[PDB]
Parts: C-alpha cells; sequence; structure tokens
C-alpha cells in the first residue's frame, strides 16, 4: 500500500523497519557522504546559509567565515557562470559542473544544482578513447543479451569494481539479474529474481529522475549539514539531487550484510519509465572520482537509447 | 544503381542524375590527414593516400610492403581484437599514436570486408559536455531543445553558423533553429528541397553518422592504386570521415560562401529525422577529440528527441 512520507528522525519521525519500508523520506535525511563536503546558498544574494559539518576540512576556513561571505567573494570566477547556467525556475535536475583549483585542497569539483530559492554546491577531490570505443561497440552488439555483457565489461573496466550487474525492472516491480561481470571467486547473481520491496517505491521514482546515485563506504557515519534545517523555510533541505547525500540507514545494513563496502549504480531510462540499473559492488570502501562518474553517466544515457533500439527490434 | 565512379570512365553528374552519384568509392581523401588500407589478416598495407609520405615521414615504397605488425606493434593485436572478421563497417576503433615524425596522430580503423581502413590525422593531448547534457534533458520542448543544441555545438565549436535541419515526410529539410556568428544571412524558417540532400546521401548518413568538409577549395588526394588489389574493385570509403567529399556538393558550399562544413545525423527509431549542420566561412579542420564531443551530443539529441516529440503526441 502506497503512503505518504513519515518526517525524518531529527523533525520526531519514527524509525524505520520492514514494516514502514516505503515511508522514509530518503531525500532529506539532514546529512552527507564524509568524502565530500556540502553549502547551501541563497539563489539571489548568494549568502551561504548551510554547510554540512567537515566543511572546514575541506575548504580550509572556519564556519563563520564562510557563512560570513557571500558565494559572489567566495566564487568570484564561477559565481556569473552559475547564475546564468541554473536560472530561477530552472528543474531541480540541471547541474552545472566546474573544476576548482583550492589553495588548501588541491583541485576540487565543483557541482551546483538549483532547488526553488536554494542553490546546493557540492565538492568532492577530483584528479583516453575508451568511451568512444565503448560507444561504437554498444551500438554494434546484434541484441539484447550482447548490449547487456558488453555494458556490464565495459563499466567493470573502466571502474575496477568487483561487481557489475544490469539490473531489470519486471512490470511488477520485481528485477532481475540478466547480466553481470565479476571478479573471479564471487559467486553469481546472473538469473536471480528479488521482490519489489527490495528497491521500495519512494526510491524508483527518485531514481526516475536523479540517475546516479552510491554510498562510498557502508561504514561511514554520516556528517550532518549545520543548521540541519534550511533558515529561509524552517523546513527540509531537499537532497535528492545531491550524489552526496547520506544513504539510508536500512540500505547501508543490507550491504553490510552483503559483504559489500562500495555501491554504485545508474539508471537506464526508457520512456520515461524506470526500465533497469547499471549495479556496481566493491567489497572495499571505494571512492569514484567525479570524472570517471561522468563517463558512466554518459553510458547511462547511450544504454537507455539503446535498450530502446534493441528492444524495437523484438516483437 | 550507382553510376561507376569517374576514374572507371562513368558518366561526369549533373543536376539530372543526382540520385546515382556514388558518393562512397570517389577513390580520394581530404589532405588534411592520410590514409591506409591493409589486409585483415597479413596486416599489409595494399593502398596509401599519395600524401602519406608527409604525415608518416616514411619513404613511399617503405610502407606498400610493410606489415601492421611492424609499422604498429602496439596497435595491431588490438585492432585485432576490436575488429573482428565479420563486424559492421560502423564499428570503429581509435588510439592516439605518439609517432617520432608527427607529436600525436589519432588513428581511426574500421573493416569492410576483408580490408581494415586506416586514418590518420593530427591530434593533441573539460565540463562542457556535462554541462550540455543536463541543458539539453531539461530543455521543456522540441523548440528550446533544437535552440540549447545549436547554441550548445557553436560554443564547443566556434562555427561561424549552426543550424538544427529537420527532414519532412518526402524528405523535404527545415532549418528549425539556428546559432550564427552575426553578419551571416539568416536560413532560419526556410525549407529546401529533398533532392538537397539527396536519396544515397541519406542512406550513408542512417549509418556513419558523422562528416565534414575542411576545405572547400581543396583537391583530393588519391588512393594508390586506386582499386583495391584484394578485389580489382573500389574501396567502399563510406566510413571514412576523410573520404573526398562529392565535387557537387562543394560546388554548393562554394557558391554558398562556406570554406568549412560539418553535420551530425539526428537517428530516430532507425530513421534520419535530421542533422546538426554546421558552417564555417573559412577553412577549418575541427581536432579528432572535438569532433567525438559532436558524436556524443548527436546521440543524445536523438535519445533527447524521441523523448520530446512522446509528450507532444
Ligand atoms: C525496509 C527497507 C528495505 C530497503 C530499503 C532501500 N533499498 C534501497 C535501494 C536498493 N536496494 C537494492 C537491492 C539489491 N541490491 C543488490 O545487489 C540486488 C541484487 C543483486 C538487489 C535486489 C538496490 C540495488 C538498491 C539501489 C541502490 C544501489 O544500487 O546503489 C533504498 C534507497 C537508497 C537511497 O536512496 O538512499 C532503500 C531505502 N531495501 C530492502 O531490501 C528492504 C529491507
Ligand atoms: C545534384 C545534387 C545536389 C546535391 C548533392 C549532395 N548533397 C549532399 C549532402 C548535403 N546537401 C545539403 C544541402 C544543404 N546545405 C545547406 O546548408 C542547406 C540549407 C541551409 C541545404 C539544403 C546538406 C546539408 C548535405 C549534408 C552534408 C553536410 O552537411 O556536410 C551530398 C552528399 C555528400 C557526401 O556524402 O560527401 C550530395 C552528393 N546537393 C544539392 O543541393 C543538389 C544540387
Amino acid at each position: 500500500d502506497p503512503l505518504p512520507f513519515f518526517p525524518p528522525l531529527y523533525l520526531g519521525g519514527p524509525e524505520i523497519t520492514t514494516e514502514n519500508c516505503e515511508r522514509e523520506p530518503i531525500h532529506i535525511p539532514g546529512s552527507i557522504q564524509p568524502h565530500g563536503a556540502l553549502l547551501t546558498a541563497d539563489g539571489h544574494s548568494g549568502e551561504v546559509l548551510q554547510m554540512s559539518l567537515n566543511a572546514a576540512t575541506f575548504l580550509g576556513q572556519e564556519p563563520t567565515v564562510l557563512r560570513g561571505q557571500t558565494l559572489a567573494a567566495l566564487l568570484p570566477e564561477q559565481w556569473p557562470a552559475l547564475q546564468a547556467a541554473l536560472p530561477p525556475g530552472c528543474p531541480d535536475a540541471l547541474q552545472y559542473r566546474a573544476t576548482l583549483d583550492w589553495p588548501a585542497a588541491g583541485h576540487l569539483s565543483l557541482t551546483v544544482h538549483r532547488v526553488g530559492e536554494l542553490l546546493i554546491l557540492e565538492f568532492e577531490p577530483t584528479e583516453p578513447h575508451a568511451l568512444r570505443n565503448a560507444m561504437f561497440a554498444l551500438e554494434s552488439a546484434p541484441n539484447l543479451r550482447a548490449l547487456a555483457e558488453v555494458a556490464t565489461q565495459t563499466v567493470r573496466e573502466l571502474t575496477g569494481f568487483d561487481r557489475v550487474m544490469l539490473y531489470k525492472f519486471a512490470p511488477d516491480a520485481t528485477g532481475e539479474v540478466i547480466a553481470e561481470a565479476r571478479r573471479e571467486g564471487l559467486h553469481a547473481f546472473l538469473g536471480h529474481r528479488f521482490p519489489a520491496s527490495d528497491i521500495p517505491a519512494q526510491a524508483r521514482a527518485l531514481y526516475t529522475r536523479h540517475l546516479l546515485r552510491l554510498t562510498a563506504d557502508t561504514r561511514a557515519a554520516a556528517v550532518p549539514l549545520d543548521p540541519v534545517l534550511n533558515p529561509q523555510t524552517n523546513a527540509p533541505t531537499p537532497l535528492g539531487g545531491a550524489v552526496l547525500r547520506a544513504t539510508s540507514p536500512m540500505h547501508m545494513q543490507y550491504l553490510r550484510n552483503m559483504g559489500v563496502g562500495s555501491s554504485l549504480s545508474v539508471s537506464v531510462v526508457v520512456g520515461g519509465q524506470l526500465w533497469g540499473l547499471i549495479a556496481c559492488h566493491h567489497q572495499t570502501p571505494y571512492v569514484l572520482p567525479p570524472d570517471l562518474r561522468t563517463t558512466l553517466e554518459y553510458l547511462g544515457r547511450l544504454l537507455s537509447l539503446q535498450v530502446q533500439v534493441k528492444e524495437a527490434l523484438e516483437h
């Protein structure tokens, strides 16, 4: 039965069990994963409102100094570019990316998107023809099976992940591993099927709009935003568009129970519906840098197109 | 059918037989790169472009005996695996060579039956592609998508004019969006007949998705031999981007005052929906890595055109 979200934990909401699976508000956890930092800022003035508690250590500045400046002063070269790329009223799915040379922290990748009157800024550390070669190989795959196999093998070669699966949704939202590339010694999940609440309904809707999400370390504690609520609204900060957002502890426990230290996936979206997932597992924690993740994002789109094409060749 | 090519004493092309020109077998290439053909098994260099000596820095005869194994040691096994016998002519493999005579070359290979076609071009060596991809996806409708696409391509390439050209059901064309330098005519809104991109050219554009004329006044460079030794027949160059451009089509770029051109096919439901069409007033060799960006954009636009057309119908 579909039911509306519970309030999050920090607003006195209940804790999450196998009973109320589908009512965790996973998009507003009030916290992020510790391998990057996040700031929120007023979309018109550029006043800095919220920051992750670890921000001082990524950005090399005291909180009170950060919060006491506008983005115009903090990001003089990027602030006008942000404002042109992310105009008021734009969708929350639109992202702008730049690379910064920050004194204390080396090269940072900056990813920005806009939710209403809020700008959300994510900072992460950042670092030949493999993509072009893959694009052509995907297109020349003769059928859906060969496409799925080429796609899994390519992603594994690009990333070094211990396990890469193509996970397809059935009409009842059960899923099934239809191809996989895996490290020697791992057991096969190929052909296994798994029940529909394994990826509950409120996450499949979010996976149709925001096409990539990851857990870099399934044992890492989440880092709170400070303050936790958006001071504009005294309400929760929407983080469904932020790859840094903390992952639910109900999902983190499952990966732990499977022996997974790191988990990523790209959505494959066909005709406006979530067709499947390029799912990746690593047994140890593992951070895939932003520019490599971009390659996977591009492959997500290519695969969406090629899945349509291969399936049309099939009636 | 097709007329024989000129160099096999076929008729010269007119505006009376626009549909029968063998645009795929001209026997020559554009001079900003070099092409070798080679045997699929032996790696034996069978044809070369008369200009190969320039790019490769090799005494002419040296090449036309040697083997790819010898000539490209690191690459030759990769090719063997990347382009297995029986693969499609559409499948391409690329690498960057740090080659003694020329700082860096791009190498592009595909296979047509028993022949490997190798293309060499000068090359080199950020977020504009990722930023463009998200911009295309958030365009609210087909019109805005067209506008974003043309603007994005112009910004990435510096081309004097970038259009989105859309085919009607009878192959009548229509510039539905345009991004252009100040002080050019505006082709926005105009339509042009179905003969302006003939039938056999649209068929090839359905399979091989990117083509360009780098300099509309440059002479083609012959293949030597012109005929493939294997077959004593013309080498199919349809999948080569260095392939010499129809003289009928450069005469039309010249009459328009264009010195450089490039298009990307937008393919939807197995059919040619339209092209991203770029103009430059002067000669312009777009480097391979930037062309790759446009090739990606072509696929992304193909996806988004279907998405956007579905939310009208
Ligand atoms: C009572 C709640 C439950 C629950 C919560 C939950 N699950 C997800 C997301 C995922 N669950 C997946 C399950 C699988 N992992 C595998 O490896 C396989 C098969 C080989 C299956 C069936 C997967 C793949 C996901 C997607 C995440 C990813 O791939 O990286 C969420 C959403 C997480 C978020 O947005 O933060 C939630 C809340 N899962 C359950 O099984 C029940 C106990
Ligand atoms: C007697 C035949 C004619 C002919 C031949 C021809 N045309 C092409 C390909 C193209 N023709 C195009 C025509 C236009 N260029 C424009 O800028 C506009 C409108 C603003 C039109 C209508 C275009 C765009 C192409 C695509 C090629 C490209 O974009 O670079 C070919 C094939 C060339 C090849 O494969 O190398 C041929 C043989 N064109 C005519 O107009 C008639 C007279």
